[PDB]
């Protein structure tokens, strides 16, 4: 149905530091035709779920220093990819991708999986659509992860959740300029740009799922979402303000990587603001966008603030 295609499997064959087997789920609701791939580590049975949600332009890869530490704590870990990134199958045409797509995407996982006693963990367009879930059943969310990351309302609503698509000239403008321009895209190149601290081996890993331009049409999507949100999307994200205002009452931490240009003081102390209970944010110095990269810390000191909130 939606027209799309899949990466040989080939290229995945040398990934640093990704022991993690894949599952999949063909033929989800709303989704035919299309293969999800997402990780499922640590104990099946386990009492609480970390929910780790991916942004632009990685995968899965990006968890790969905080789910062995989520494991080994005894709780069970999924990290999907999104259509169109990772392992999972990629629509060809950027006008498949749409806020709802990518939603529904993540509703009909957690239906499927019957996933409860959540701990959401988000960061870029995983909190831009992980945020927004919750709402939708509550009874399944237990805790929330917080890394740079804000809900795409309306500028009015939210000036904080718009004003840095604009400014300044090398934080999202730059982001967006990096991704949607080059004829032949080279996200190895970018993720070293825009993560400094990555080896070599490292950034192979986020070129590894587009073998070429092809394969990135939802990569090339998601900043276009960020400048142009539909209707659907700020409503969605603005009834989502008032869930974590109002609504929520579980446990929260917020880790705050404060080189990011894109998502970082300025956007994430608004944000902590409007979570209910959302308290003192930990902030990694030497973080960028990519908190994720400097996880292990963000992973550790998480279970130790919900540990001691037990
Ligand atoms: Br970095
Ligand atoms: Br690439
Ligand atoms: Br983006």
């Amino acid at each position: 149905m939606v027209n799309a295609i899949r990466t040989p499997d080939q290229r995945f064959s040398n990934l640093d530091q990704y022991p993690f087997s894949p599952n999949y789920l063909d033929d989800l609701p709303g989704y035919p035709g299309l293969r999800a791939h997402y990780l499922d580590e640590g104990n099946s049975d386990a009492e609480d779920v970390f929910l780790c949600l991916h942004g632009e332009p990685t995968w899965s890869y990006l968890y790969r220093k905080m789910i062995p530490v989520f494991a080994e704590s005894g709780a069970r870990v999924i990290a999907p990819d999104f259509f169109g990134f990772g392992k999972s199958d990629k629509p060809v045409d950027e006008e498949d991708y749409t806020f709802e797509f990518h939603r529904n995407f993540l509703l009909a996982l957690i239906e499927r999986l019957d996933l409860r006693n959540i701990t959401l963990v988000v960061q870029d367009w995983g909190g831009f659509l992980g945020l927004t879930l919750p709402m939708a059943d509550p009874s399944r969310f237990k805790r929330l992860i917080i890394m740079n990351a804000c809900l795409m309302t309306d500028p009015v609503t939210q000036p904080a959740f718009s004003a840095f698509v604009t400014q300044p000239a090398d934080g999202f403008t730059a982001w967006k300029y990096d991704l949607v321009t080059p004829s032949d895209l080279r996200l190895d190149q970018f993720m070293k740009r825009w993560a400094p601290t990555l080896t070599e081996a490292e950034a192979s890993a986020y070129a590894a799922p587009f073998p070429d331009t092809s394969y990135q049409a939802g990569v090339r999507k998601f900043p276009k979402m960020v400048a142009q949100r539909d209707q659907a999307c700020i409503d969605i994200s603005t009834e989502a303000i008032s869930f974590w205002q109002n609504d929520w009452n579980g446990q929260t931490f917020m880790a705050i990587g404060m080189k990011d240009k894109l998502l970082g003081p300025d956007v994430m102390y608004p944000m902590k603001a409007l979570i209910n209970g959302c308290p003192e944010p930990l902030e990694i110095a030497d973080a960028g966008h990519f908190v994720q990269e400097f996880g292990e810390q963000v992973a550790r000191e998480a279970l130790k603030h919900f540990a001691e909130t037990e």
